[PDB]
């Protein structure tokens, strides 16, 4: 419940409300939470394949008052965990591939030239000044080359 609050405080109004009508659709016999074989439903119709077990594991995360059911603050807990997880996913997704295009040699690192190459390539006029304090700020052991840690770290914000 405190986390039930903390969960709503991640959404706005209308979030909230999209959720609700998700909710509602869910909870086929309209009493108010989802049960296990709600849940079940659900998840055999996207595709998967949930056992009794699963089903309930998936309920217990999120069920803080016992009922083995998932009523409506529970899922908004639930889609707020979910919605974290996958900006999380998208996030180093992003991460891997922005590396994946910089280091254009694939060997390892981004030095100054690539650096520069990528933006001229992406249509953007960089400076010399403004290249040099990128690579001030990212390459921490100076060596002229950003790893994928370094890039990681100054990547961070
Ligand atoms: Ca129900
Ligand atoms: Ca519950
Ligand atoms: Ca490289
Ligand atoms: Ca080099
Ligand atoms: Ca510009
Ligand atoms: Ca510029
Ligand atoms: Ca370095």
């Amino acid at each position: 419940t405190d986390q039930q609050a903390e969960a709503r405080s991640y959404l706005s109004e209308e979030m909230i409300a999209e959720f609700k009508a998700a909710f509602d659709m869910f909870d086929a016999d309209g009493g108010g939470d989802i049960s296990v074989k709600e849940l079940g439903t659900v998840m055999r119709m996207l595709g998967q394949t949930p056992t009794k077990e699963e089903l309930d594991a998936i309920i217990e995360e999120v069920d803080e008052d016992g009922s083995g059911t998932i009523d409506f603050e529970e899922f908004l807990v639930m889609m707020v965990r979910q919605m974290k997880e996958d900006a999380k996913g998208k996030s180093e997704e992003e991460l891997a591939e922005l590396f994946r295009i910089f280091d254009r040699n694939a060997d390892g690192y981004i030095d100054a030239e690539e650096l520069a190459e990528i933006f001229r390539a992406s249509g953007e006029h960089v400076t010399d000044e403004e290249i040099e304090s990128l690579m001030k700020d990212g390459d921490k052991n100076n060596d002229g080359r950003i790893d994928f840690d370094e890039f990681l770290k100054m990547m961070e914000g």
